[PDB]
């Protein structure tokens, strides 16, 4: 079986450059691999925070330290995300806030310390659960690096970009070790007798043929929706937003500094979500189109920042689903072209660079053995799945009532057997679970902690076996003290987050 | 909600003095345990080859070190199974052999050396996977200990013990700590209007209560089976085998030395088991009623070792399959009462330590919330069945058609959807997977590799992004000429199984 020679890639937004960028690294000889972008169609130009995996999964393999793309890409730092106003009702007099925290809690003889918090708890302890069980969220407070002056790391954490940035970034470094740039637009996609992918047909009349066609053409999914007519899972009925009004503020970094941190601010009917970096920090308020007008949501935005009816504004929909499959005869779907869940904890860059993963783990040749793209078919299925159940938890979750979009995914969500059972044994006083491992169970006890604790959801019980183990309760509490410490060192010791990117130029 | 104050065990084999022991370790305070075993009703008298999991699972947990209990229970080191007349059609004068060797298989650029071995034999490479991918198997040959002369682990490796010493042992361990044995036995239990255990009748006549009860009685399954009529579900169209003649064979390990691993014969019917220590080896003929006689299958064992016609013997039989619910109501099932698959691979005792690690992950108080036995329950099954899925790959994979025996587990078994997925990414050339993570997926791509290679079906090619990675097959090379060397001194290094095992008496 001859191996693919020729790859044609659909699309220059982030997924296309990061398409290029992997599948150039990963082949290395017998590798021709072209990419074809609209210079009519703008990239959808959000995207801009992310989770820890990106590092490891995708710059490292394309042997991209962090110290050398960040400053390139105006990077800055994501130690968590900060929840404001979805605890319940609103109220401007109430500090309602709660972190979803990256990294792991310690275990104590076998026990998360999230339920030896929730034992103290039921003796009337009043401190927040992620306060005692992670050493950051003070520092976060106070808006400081998750590392020393140094650059020594302090905490886990994740990154936040400009997405055009780090899109052009990825064109340089793609186009200087091979890749062909097409600045044109396919509008015929042509199928032989079999349904495969023949060639493309541009605007200026050339013909681009290949082996292999990478799908990057964002949500109308020029390749595997039109073309090769594979349907789209519409799953509106698992997540209500459908919508979003974005655009980037200017911040006086000099008075109010640089949080390190993601914000969700829960709105009337959707959140809104603040990735701040150098000089700006990006917004947009996700909202679902049942319950709210566009031209309604976006005076809510203005308002929420101060903005002007002068402010220039992205607005965006979105699909929520998945394709039915991703990878159809000799076409794979990457990006928006592919599956999405809202913006919620940040998954959609995720999406691009694990299924680029999985693509090379699953590489075809030019007999495209239909076990590959199933198993591959399979894996986004087993990815995209897992994310759903996080994000949708922190929905029908919630006790806010206020409104019809609150009241909507409080009792109307078609949920997951899956999600149904994990809440199951969460309630039950259970600790849930704690690459190619991270792909496969990527949000851990703690992530679903913060998330049910900060929305104010407590399990029945603390776990029947501590009533057993006085001696295992007392070395909690010593775990409690040493947390404690590290927070106040760090206090005195971590660099403000605005003055360590500064330092970074 | 009250703790849990009394516990009865009800069972003194191998199964009752792991709960027992575990227990007591488990439960610090507020545990009074009772264990009441029949004098008349004795062992099963065999599970004597275990895996790696039994020291940092179970004897960890106790605090008990390798050192301490191994010479205690005539403990011998167990580095892999040899597979004997599996491959095809059995010849006297063709060397029909191979390992399963624990461990595992090092990854070249994210791609186990097992597909590079493979891409090597598509071009005429003669030399067998487990030969090339680990260093350890000529030394096996050689009867070499797993470790050096001081006890350095040299490679890993579980262990082959004395049922009934290892019994024994923990007894003592466990009634030195504060379990109370009783010597008796369950004639009637009691079932108030609920449908939970509220005593035990002996045939003394003695009344014994207990908030929590652990089935420990074996196959019978004296409370979960009969007293709480739950059903066992029988999975003899999974698995054929249902018989075993066993015995102990004395061993010349002067002349013979001591093999450093369990032989698994293949038979005309079944299989022979072969679990070498210090002065004998255990044995068992394991066979199907339905293509073989006990009296047939009983003149094979004996003329295989060459025993006599006035050797005792060790006549079993078993059932195959699983309790629907392995925890109902008040009472845990533990062992041969709960699930079984043939001891082929050895999962028996490992069965016994999970499911008494997710006992107390999942320990109930007196109101027996359903949410923790459901979770158990759950948990169960998911063991249960990936190691049904791993020995059912030995069957259904096999070459052999010489007898109505393997013709039936060639075309004739139930296999479930999961083998299936599994096998099918396996011959399309793709790789398979690389405590609560072992429970997991503990069968891993060299496990099912040395498995499938040995027998004799490889897959359909090489993996196509082999093609694109000349610099990957270099160092793959390197890796393999490594491993080359680490045989090679370990043959000049390591002392005979048999005198390493004689330097612990
Ligand atoms: C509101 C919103 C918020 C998001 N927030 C986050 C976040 O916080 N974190 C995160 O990781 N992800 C986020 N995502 C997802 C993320 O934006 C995308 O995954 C990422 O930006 C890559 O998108 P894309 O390249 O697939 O699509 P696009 O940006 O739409 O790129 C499409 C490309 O295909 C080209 N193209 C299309 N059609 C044709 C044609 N017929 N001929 C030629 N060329 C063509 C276009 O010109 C363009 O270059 C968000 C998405 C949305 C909608
Ligand atoms: C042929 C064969 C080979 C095996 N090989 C292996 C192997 O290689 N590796 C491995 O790990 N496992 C193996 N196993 C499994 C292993 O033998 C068992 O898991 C282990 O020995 C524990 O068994 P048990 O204690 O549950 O049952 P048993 O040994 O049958 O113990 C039953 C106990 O319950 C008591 N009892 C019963 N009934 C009553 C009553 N009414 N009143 C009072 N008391 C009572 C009995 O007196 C006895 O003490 C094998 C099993 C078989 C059958
Ligand atoms: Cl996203
Ligand atoms: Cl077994």
């Amino acid at each position: 079986n001859k191996p693919i020679k020729n790859i044609v890639i659909v699309g220059g937004g982030t997924a296309g450059w990061m398409a290029a960028s992997y599948l150039v690294r990963a082949l290395q000889q017998q590798a021709n691999i072209t990419l074809i972008e609209s210079a009519a169609i703008p990239r959808i130009g959000v995207g801009e925070a992310t989770i820890p995996s990106l590092q490891k999964v995708f710059f490292d393999f394309l042997g991209i330290p962090e110290r050398e793309w960040m400053p390139q890409v105006n990077g800055a730092f994501k130690a968590a995300i900060k929840f404001v106003n979805w605890r319940k009702s609103p109220d401007p007099s109430r500090d309602d806030h709660f972190y979803h925290l990256f990294g792991n809690v310690p275990n104590c003889d076998g026990v998360p310390l999230t339920h030896y918090w929730l034992r103290k708890r039921e003796q009337g302890f009043q401190q927040p659960m992620e306060y005692a069980c992670y050493p950051q969220p003070g520092a976060l407070d106070g808006k400081l690096a998750p590392c020393l002056s140094d650059g020594t790391r302090q905490m886990s954490h994740a990154w936040h970009f400009d997405a055009h940035l780090v899109a052009d970034f990825l064109k340089r470094w793609a186009v200087e070790r091979g890749v062909n740039r097409v600045v044109d637009e396919v509008v015929d996609v042509r199928l032989n007798n079999r349904g495969y992918i023949s060639n493309l047909l541009t605007k200026e009349g050339r013909t681009l043929e290949a082996d292999l066609f990478i799908d990057c053409s964002g949500m109308r999914g020029l390749l595997i929706n039109q073309a090769l007519k594979e349907p789209f899972i519409d799953m509106s009925d698992y997540l209500l937003c459908d919508s979003a009004v974005a655009s980037a503020v200017p911040n006086d970094d000099a008075r109010d500094g640089v949080e390190p941190y993601t914000s969700s601010i829960a709105m009337n009917s959707g959140w809104t979500w603040k990735i701040p970096m150098l000089g700006r920090f990006g917004s947009g308020y996700v909202f679902s189109s049942h319950f709210t007008s566009r031209d309604q949501a976006t005076a809510d935005f203005l308002k929420l920042w101060g903005l002007s009816d002068n402010q220039p504004l992205n607005q965006i929909k979105f699909r929520v689903g998945r394709n039915k499959r991703a990878w159809v005869n000799n076409c794979v779907s990457i990006g928006l072209s592919s599956c999405f869940l809202e913006p919620l904890e940040s998954t959609g860059i995720y999406f691009i660079y694990a299924a680029l993963y999985q693509l090379v783990k699953h590489f075809p040749d030019t007999s495209f053995d239909p076990r590959l793209s199933d198993a591959f078919n399979a894996e986004i299925v087993h990815m995209f799945d897992d994310c759903r159940d996080f994000v949708q938890a922190h929905y029908f979750t919630t006790s806010r009532d206020d409104t019809p979009f609150w009241l909507a995914n409080r009792h109307d969500l078609r949920l997951s057997d899956a999600i149904k059972e994990k809440v199951q044994r969460y309630k039950a006083g259970l600790p849930l679970t704690t690459f190619d491992y991270k792909f496969k169970n990527f949000w851990l006890n703690g992530n679903y902690y913060c998330i049910f604790a900060g929305l104010g959801m407590l399990p029945d019980r603390s776990l029947p076996l501590l009533q057993h183990r006085p001696e295992s309760i007392e070395k909690a509490e010593a775990m409690f003290a040493s947390i404690r410490r590290e927070a106040e060192r760090l206090r005195t010791s971590l660099p403000t987050n605005y003055d360590y990117l500064r330092s970074l130029r």
